[PDB]
């Protein structure tokens, strides 16, 4: 395992639901010869949120691949998990700092590169329950990650949805509407949160184009509080949708229009999403 006292604190990374992480270099030898990695830990630790981190651990260790963030082992005394340390942060700011440098072929590898680990986390019956760019890391310029585990459950064996409904606030505005209203959560309401990432990534995360930004405003501004999830569930049932970001192509912007269909079973798999998605890349390069 890592120990509690090799463990040297460099800068807090990131916050996220009910956790937090911290880079940190680990150096046994004492000598600044240790490799740096991610730490996180949860921010106030409770008996609930033990137990839930817990799982995410077992989770986390428990994938394997390419665009799943690494899992490197637990520190014990306050449980820590510790991971690689991606050295280019989340996609949410990586494209928005250096947008001049990613362009629309990029966005559909990075995409595909999402999909992929999707495609695999339902292989194991997993619901990721907050997909959203601020959860994607960026390894390297031609790769990324999904980086964050914090909100995923596994499928019991004889349904096809999990139900919960957790304290505190929620990322309605990646939810599905199913989400909203039944707190129904599966591979299909991951399918519509991707929806919402792609669209994400084709805004260049541009601060008045975000998800709650432009909901709000459609909804209205002068929305309450209570009542804004209501006003949300019914905008989503009359079919209003995040509108095409700008520049995106409208090949692109039907597979976010695709994604965000009000009938769970008609949204596209994520090996569609892939096949679709490299075939445009394809088509695109040549
Ligand atoms: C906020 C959230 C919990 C999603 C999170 N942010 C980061 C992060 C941010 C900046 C950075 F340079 C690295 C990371 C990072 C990382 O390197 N590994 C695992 C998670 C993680 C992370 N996880």
């Amino acid at each position: 395992q890592f120990e509690e006292r090799h463990l040297k604190f460099l800068q807090q990374l990131g916050k996220g639901n009910f956790g937090s992480v911290e880079m940190c270099r680990y150096d046994p030898l004492q000598d600044n010869t240790g490799e740096v990695v991610a730490v996180k830990k949860l921010q106030h630790s409770t008996e609930e949120h033990l137990r839930d981190f817990e799982r995410e651990i077992e989770i986390l260790k428990s994938l394997q691949h390419d665009n799943i963030v690494k899992y490197k082992g637990v520190c014990y005394s306050n449980l820590k998990l510790i991971m690689e340390y991606l050295p280019y942060g989340s996609l949410r700011d990586y494209l928005q700092k250096h947008k001049e440098r990613i362009d629309h072929i990029k966005l559909l590898q990075y995409t595909s590169q999402i999909c992929k680990g999707m495609e695999y986390l339902g292989t194991k019956r997993y619901i990721h329950r907050d997909l959203a760019t601020r959860n994607i890391l960026v390894e390297n310029e031609n790769r990324v990650k999904i980086g964050d585990f914090g909100l995923t459950k596994v499928l019991p064996q004889d349904k096809e949805y999990y139900k919960v409904k957790e304290p505190g606030e929620s990322p309605i505005f990646w939810y599905a509407p199913e989400s909203l209203t039944e707190s129904k959560f599966s591979v299909a309401s991951d399918v519509w949160s991707f929806g919402v990432v792609l669209y994400e990534l084709f805004t260049y995360i541009e601060k008045s184009k975000s998800p709650p930004a432009e909901f709000m405003r459609m909804i209205g501004n002068d929305k309450q509080g209570q009542m804004i999830v209501f006003h949300l569930i019914e905008l989503l049932k009359n079919n209003g949708r995040l509108p095409r970001p700008d520049g995106c192509p409208d090949e692109i912007y039907m597979i976010m229009t695709e994604c965000w269909n009000n009938n769970v079973n008609q949204r596209p798999s994520f090996r569609d999403l892939a096949l679709r998605v490299d075939q445009i890349r394809d088509q695109m390069a040549g």
